[PDB]
């Protein structure tokens, strides 16, 4: 496939290489983020994550782990040309919170060399959610794997009722998860994936929503909030020329 292609978080499970091939790691001093690859030179990731405004210079993503701790041959070490956060990014209210980083090519203009392992998301217009942070709020470190997790999609008038989240879901966001909880992304997922297999299109991984922001980590009524991708998908095309 052109796109979505599949090789083979609190209560999740393991996610090996190729399990997610377009999912980004993104290192800058002692800080992480994930992201998602949904073009050669393109990676969508959370604003909230480069709030501070770190030095283009001073970020390096990686493609293909599986693990965030080792060394790897067939993982993709690349520098970051650019980025753009959404120009109407809210520090306060995490409204618009998304962003394109731009990767470094080389002499010949490729960024991301496709392969089983590496292959870029499919954009929108059976879930899950993924990533490498804590297992459970309070956890002393990141997960050593990456961990995926299946989580419905949850209509805006239930994550905005007053037991839920109330007048804090504003346009742009998206909730995903369960009222009951147990299963949610936490601390550390930032700006990583929720996919759907898209079962129009050959069952394909399509991005659904980036990891946003939450109320604690599978807390009971407090499901993880993310950035709605189709409602920003102008923007997306605009900025990814
Ligand atoms: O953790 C976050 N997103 C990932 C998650 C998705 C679902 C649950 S956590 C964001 C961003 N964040 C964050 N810290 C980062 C550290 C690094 Cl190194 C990189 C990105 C980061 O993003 C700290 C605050 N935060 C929050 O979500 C705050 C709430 C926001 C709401 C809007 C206004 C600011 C506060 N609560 C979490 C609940 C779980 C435990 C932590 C607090």
């Amino acid at each position: 496939l052109s796109c979505g292609q599949r090789l083979r978080v609190v209560g999740g499970l393991v996610a090996l290489r190729g399990a997610h091939p377009y999912i980004a790691a993104l290192y800058w001093g002692h800080s992480f983020c994930a992201g998602s690859l949904i073009a050669p030179c393109w990676v969508l990731t959370a604003a909230h994550c480069l709030q501070d405004r770190p030095a283009p210079e001073d970020l390096t993503v990686v493609l293909g782990q599986e693990r965030r701790n080792h060394s790897c041959e067939p993982c993709q070490t690349l520098a970051v040309r650019s980025y753009r956060l959404h120009e109407a990014f809210s520090p306060v209210s995490y409204q618009h919170d998304l962003a394109l980083l731009r990767l470094q090519e080389d002499a010949d203009g490729s960024c991301a060399l496709l392969s089983p392992y590496v292959q870029p998301v499919c954009l929108p217009s059976l879930c899950q959610v993924a990533g490498w942070g804590h297992q459970f709020e309070g956890a002393e470190e990141y997960a050593s794997f990456l961990q995926e997790a299946q989580v419905p999609f949850l209509s805006l008038e239930r994550c905005s009722a007053p037991d839920v989240h109330g007048s804090s879901i504003l346009p742009g966001m998206l909730c995903a998860g369960f009222l009951e909880g147990g299963t949610d992304a936490c601390q550390g997922d930032s700006g990583g994936p929720l996919v759907c297999e898209d079962q129009a299109a050959e069952r394909r991984l399509t991005l659904q929503g980036i990891i946003s922001w939450g109320s604690g980590c599978g807390d009971r009524n407090k499901p993880g909030v993310y950035t709605d991708v189709a409602y920003y998908l102008a923007w997306i095309r605009e900025h990814t020329v």
